[PDB]
């Protein structure tokens, strides 16, 4: 009894470009798959015509993996001098009780490592200083250095929010209700690395593993423009 996103043609072009995995890093549909209708608990249209991704458990996810037009996997080169874009009207709402942290969006690699998350928190403690309820930032700070730089972006608010990405010429930026909150990190630790997009719900250190995860979209759109 779930709506789909494919019904709402402002997501023709992410559908196009992208298949759904959950809950790990199986893919429950491809880009043919959801503009074919796909929805499911974990994955549909509200009434007011957001996308909303929601799942459970330590380390599940509900999201989207960035394709390209063509049928290809998105594999851009990671400091690449084109510009990489990711924009998405994001709501997020209040998590249930024992949800610790969601990442919304991501810059991934082609192999472990996450460029970039950008997660709401709970709470984080950053070089000692603790901050409630903010949305963040994390930069891996290399394929083989499990340390990140973090930084806040946001407060939290339940308003629907625009993020945006620009991965370019060896450095990140992000945009913030149009106000740069990160800007021009280096991001070169990832030369020699292909890159894609994520967007949805990525459920991290959940104290509940019952409690659902929730993150709605009311755009989502991204370019890599192959060079
Ligand atoms: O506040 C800090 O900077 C804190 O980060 C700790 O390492 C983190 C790391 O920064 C990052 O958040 C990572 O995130 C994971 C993600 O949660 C998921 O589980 C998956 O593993 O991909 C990400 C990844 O590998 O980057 O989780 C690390 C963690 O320990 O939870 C430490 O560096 C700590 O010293 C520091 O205080
Ligand atoms: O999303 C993360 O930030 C996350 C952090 C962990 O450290 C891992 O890096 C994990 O990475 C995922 C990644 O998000 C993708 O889901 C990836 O999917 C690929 C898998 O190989 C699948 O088997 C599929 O066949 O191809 C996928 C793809 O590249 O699109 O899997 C990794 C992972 O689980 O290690 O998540």
């Amino acid at each position: 009894f779930y709506t789909a996103p494919s019904t709402e043609s402002k997501f023709t072009e992410v559908l196009s470009k992208a298949k759904l995995q959950y809950p790990t890093s199986t893919t429950v549909a491809f880009a043919d798959d959801l503009l074919d209708g796909y929805a499911a608990s974990y994955f549909y249209l509200t009434s007011d015509l957001y996308m909303q991704f929601q799942v459970a458990g330590s380390s599940q996810r509900s999201e989207l993996r960035e394709m390209e037009t063509s049928g290809d996997e998105a594999a851009w080169d990671c400091t690449g001098s084109t510009a990489h874009v990711a924009s998405a009207q994001i709501a997020i709402p209040v998590q249930e009780d024992g949800i610790e942290e969601v990442t919304i969006l991501q810059v991934h690699d082609s192999d472990v490592t996450p460029v970039l998350r950008i997660s709401w928190v709970s709470s984080i403690t950053i070089d000692g200083v603790t901050s409630e309820d903010v949305v963040l930032a994390t930069i891996r700070n290399g394929i083989d250095d499990s340390t990140a730089t973090k930084t806040v972006l946001q407060a939290h608010t339940t308003s629907r929010t625009e993020f945006n990405i620009n991965v370019q010429n060896s450095k990140l930026s992000i945009t913030v209700d149009g106000t740069t909150e990160l800007d021009e990190a280096d991001i070169s630790q990832f030369d020699g690395s292909t890159c894609y997009f994520k967007a949805g719900a990525y459920n991290n250190n959940p104290t509940d593993t019952s409690a659902n995860a929730r993150i709605k979209m009311y755009e989502l759109e991204w370019v890599d423009h192959h060079h």
